[PDB]
């Protein structure tokens, strides 16, 4: 398709490795570029951790209001929200919001612990049919994004399907699903990524991700005004360990996808 040639040309111009998966829910059509290759998830993994806690709250009705202590030792490299509550508490809801909307790494680590470790996040993925997702480490080491390293990776295809189920399908209860959508729609870190490649009139909920090897990711649900929603995953990684983020590549990929729908 014209789109796959344009995505290939974008990738060639960028010097990196680009992975894209679009699902059009209007007709369930998929557009894939390196859709079955593994990419480091980085902070896009935080969606699965939040969704797993949400699933727990279906049975533990009060779980999200459970206070969790933030101790100094819990603080890692990037904790914009947890920092504000050191030696205090945050609820599991507040921690979920912080992980998704501010990409707080301490918050993410508290969610993993609530789930009994990285194996508890991966287990939820398997439970909802994602056999590709694997979370092996905690923050910040899950962001090393070493070429060839299968730890803490997924594929664009797999993440797109899973993100659809969590947000548009019924992998989660109705209330949990809505809460996740509300959290994603209030993301604050995505203005320069997928959102920058799309019409301003479209509503977007997304979770960005970044790590070493210039890894620059964004996963998003898109509600075009007067049209079925779309799921768009864009993964991008580069061959130099100290490469700079390339959020423009994600916007450009979104723009190329928008040209055709």
């Amino acid at each position: 398709s014209a789109v796959q040639q344009k995505l290939a040309a974008l990738e060639k111009s960028s010097g990196g490795r680009l992975g894209v998966a679009l699902i059009d829910t209007a007709d369930n059509t998929q557009v894939l570029y390196r859709g079955d290759e593994r990419f480091p998830m980085c902070s896009t993994s935080k969606v699965m951790a939040a969704a797993a806690v949400l699933k727990q709250s279906e049975t533990q009705k009060q779980l999200l209001n459970q206070p969790v202590e933030i101790k100094p030792a819990d603080l890692v490299n990037y904790n914009p929200i947890a920092e504000k509550h050191v030696n205090g508490t945050m609820t599991l809801a507040e921690l979920s919001a912080a992980a998704l909307q501010y990409s707080d790494n301490t918050a993410m680590n508290k969610l993993i612990a609530q789930l009994g470790g990285p194996g508890g996040v991966t287990a939820f993925a398997r439970a909802i049919g994602d056999e590709t997702f694997r979370l092996d480490r905690t923050e910040p080491t899950l962001n090393t994004a070493i070429p060839g390293d299968p730890r803490d990776t997924t594929t664009p295809r797999a993440m797109a399907q899973t993100l659809r189920q969590l947000t548009l399908g019924h992998a989660l209860g109705e209330t949990q699903r809505a809460q996740l959508v509300t959290w994603l729609k209030g993301n604050t870190t995505g203005a320069a990524s997928i959102r920058a490649g799309l019409p301003t009139s479209w509503t977007v909920g997304d979770k960005t991700g970044s790590g070493d090897y210039g890894t620059t990711n964004d996963i998003a649900v898109i509600w075009p005004q007067g049209r079925a929603p779309l799921v768009l995953v864009t993964y991008f990684t580069q061959p130099q360990q100290n490469a700079e983020s390339r959020r423009d590549v994600l916007a450009s990929a979104a723009r190329i996808i928008a040209e055709g729908l």
